[PDB]
């Protein structure tokens, strides 16, 4: 049809804009932007050039074969094309397996969230990839080794207008295991693992870092009291001179109102120091806490080293119920006090903690987990867009006849769309939102 035409000309034109524009974007950015030139990014860099590729070279041939009916550019291009699309799926799905075993040695080493790899040795796991995606992907295709012998498609190959990626039943399966499904079982296997291994190593330095934040100059809290670093009270007093001179006591250097990040660590452990000592040395805390396991123990420091070691003893009710282990009547009891209408999104995150024993209410709160969040969110889009085709393309092996043409062609155009998401995943972290508005000149 005439309207048809047309209308999917201009849908698979804004296709091949968006992918372009928005993969140059991120290149540039990294490219650009020195906060952003880190290892994970290198990997990131390797999947947005095969993202690239596939929007200049790969795309646009497959819109126009589609509006046309026919092959236009000759059986050499026709082979080449395909080789090309080949080692960009490749590529892709083994940086993403790549970035699941560095996130694995990083979370399981005791620097938890920087890479083991040097930006030396980053370069050279992307080059043996995109080398050995090469030689996998263009070898087989130019030496003829995928051709399949029935007449339909020796006619194909013969012929210059046709270009229909015919396969022989052993090259379909050899290859789409090696490109595909290994390195997409190991991801999933891996990652699966980085995600638990996180949750797992939370601590009550961690939990409070959530709760209570970091803020490296003076600042009013809810009661309006002066406060810096990770929820350190400097004074209840109405007084800036007042609360400045607080901290020149506390560090002893003339602070002027602004702490350094290695400051305000030590001023932490000091009050998570005080919490657990005054717990022990409470006669109605010590007993609650020796009751509780690991994690019911942090829950419980949290509110000591909020409230105060006299403030959690006036919750008597509550306390009898968790040494008692009845959580979900602990929480009735927490849940109707002045500590839960004042902070309520942070009670009922302690609270939470108190019913389950366990850091699900902390789940991808930290920086360094919301990162590892978006790399999972990245991974879960790529597999969710090709494995349909991966999946029609081994039944097709097994029978024929049970997929038509039609079917194959959009499940392989839904993995073409997958090349213009990723950038708009990025927007999820916040040093790539202003690295994009910088360059958008918002
Ligand atoms: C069929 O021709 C087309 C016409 C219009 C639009 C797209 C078209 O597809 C062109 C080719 N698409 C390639 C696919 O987009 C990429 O498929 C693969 C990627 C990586 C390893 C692979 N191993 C395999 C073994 C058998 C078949 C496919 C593959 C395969
Ligand atoms: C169709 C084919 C021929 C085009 C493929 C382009 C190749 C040459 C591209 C794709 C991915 C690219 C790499 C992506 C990541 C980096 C990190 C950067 O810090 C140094 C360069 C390096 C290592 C790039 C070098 C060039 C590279 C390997
Ligand atoms: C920029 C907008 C592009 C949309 C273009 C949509 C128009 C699509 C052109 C259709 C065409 O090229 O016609 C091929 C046909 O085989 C001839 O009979
Ligand atoms: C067309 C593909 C072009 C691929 C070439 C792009 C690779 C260069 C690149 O993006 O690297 C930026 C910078 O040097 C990293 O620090
Ligand atoms: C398609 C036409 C090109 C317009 C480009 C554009 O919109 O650039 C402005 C940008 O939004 C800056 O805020
Ligand atoms: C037709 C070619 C299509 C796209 C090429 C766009 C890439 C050029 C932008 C690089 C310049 C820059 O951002 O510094
Ligand atoms: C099968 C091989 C699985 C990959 C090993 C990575 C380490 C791990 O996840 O335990
Ligand atoms: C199940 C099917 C696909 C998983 C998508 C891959 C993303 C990794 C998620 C890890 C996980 O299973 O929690
Ligand atoms: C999801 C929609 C994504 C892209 C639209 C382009 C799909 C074109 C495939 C047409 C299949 C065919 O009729 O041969």
């Amino acid at each position: 049809d005439e309207v048809w035409v047309v209308g999917m000309g201009i849908v698979m034109s804004l296709i091949v804009l968006a992918i372009v524009f928005g993969n140059v974007l991120v290149i540039t950015a990294i490219a650009k932007f020195e906060r952003l030139q880190t290892v994970t990014n290198y990997f990131i860099t390797s999947l947005a050039c095969a993202d690239l590729v596939m929007g200049l070279a790969v795309v646009p041939f497959g819109a126009a074969h589609i509006l046309m009916k026919m092959w236009t550019f000759g059986n050499f291009w026709c082979e080449f094309w395909t080789s090309i699309d080949v080692l960009c799926v490749t590529a892709s799905i083994w940086t993403l397996c790549v970035i699941a075993v560095d996130r694995y040695f990083a979370i399981t080493s005791p620097f938890k969230y920087q890479s083991l790899l040097t930006k030396n040795k980053a370069r050279v796991i992307i080059l043996m990839v995109w080398i050995v995606s090469g030689l996998t992907s263009f070898l087989p295709i130019q030496m003829h080794w995928y051709r399949a012998t029935h007449q339909e498609a020796i006619n194909c190959y013969a012929e210059e207008t046709c270009c229909d990626f015919f396969t022989n039943q052993a090259y379909a399966i050899a290859s789409s295991i090696v490109s595909f499904y290994v390195p997409l079982v190991i991801m999933v296997f891996v990652y699966s693992r980085v995600f638990q291994e996180a949750k797992r190593q939370l601590n009550i330095f961690e939990m409070l870092r959530i709760d209570e934040g970091l803020r490296l100059k003076i600042y009013k809290d809810t009661e309006g009291y002066y406060t810096i670093g990770i929820g350190h009270l400097l004074t209840k007093s109405p007084s800036l001179n007042a609360a400045k001179s607080e901290l020149d006591k506390a560090i002893g250097r003339n602070t002027n109102g602004v702490i350094t990040k290695d400051e305000a660590e030590k001023l932490f452990n000091q009050d998570v120091d005080a919490a657990v000592r005054g717990i022990l040395r409470n006669a109605k805390l010590k007993p609650v806490y020796d009751s509780l396991d690991a994690v019911r123990r942090a829950a419980l420091i949290n509110m000591v080293f909020q409230m105060g070691e006299t403030g959690v003893a006036g919750f008597t009710n509550s306390l009898r119920m968790l040494q008692q282990k009845r959580w979900d009547e602990a929480a009735v009891n927490l849940a109707k006090s002045r500590w839960y209408n004042q902070t309520p999104n942070r009670a009922k995150r302690v609270i939470t903690t108190f019913r389950t024993g366990t850091w699900d209410a902390y789940k991808f709160c930290l920086k360094e987990h919301k990162a590892l969040k978006t790399l999972g969110i990245i991974m879960g889009t790529f597999t969710l867009c090709w494995l349909p085709f991966f999946i029609v393309n081994i039944v097709h092996v097994i029978q024929d006849n049970l997929i038509r043409k039609e079917v194959y062609i959009l499940l392989n155009w839904i993995g073409y769309v997958n090349s213009g998401f990723n950038p708009l995943i990025y927007c999820r972290s916040p040093d790539f939102r202003i690295a994009f508005q910088e360059l958008l000149c918002l």
